[PDB]
C-alpha cells in the first residue's frame, strides 16, 4: 500500500560526490566544477 512513487534525491553529483533533491540545484552545482581552461600559467 502506497500512494505512488517515492523518489528522493534521485539526483547526484559525480564530480565531488554531492547529493540534491532536485535536478536544478545540482546543475546549478556542477557548475563551481566546469570553467577551467587550459590556458595558464602552469601549462605543464
Ligand atoms: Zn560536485
Amino acid at each position: 500500500g502506497s500512494s505512488g512513487s517515492s523518489g528522493e534525491k534521485p539526483y547526484g553529483c559525480n564530480e565531488c560526490g554531492k547529493d540534491f533533491s532536485s535536478k536544478s540545484y545540482l546543475i546549478v552545482h556542477q557548475r563551481i566544477h566546469t570553467g577551467e581552461k587550459l590556458s595558464g600559467p602552469s601549462s605543464g
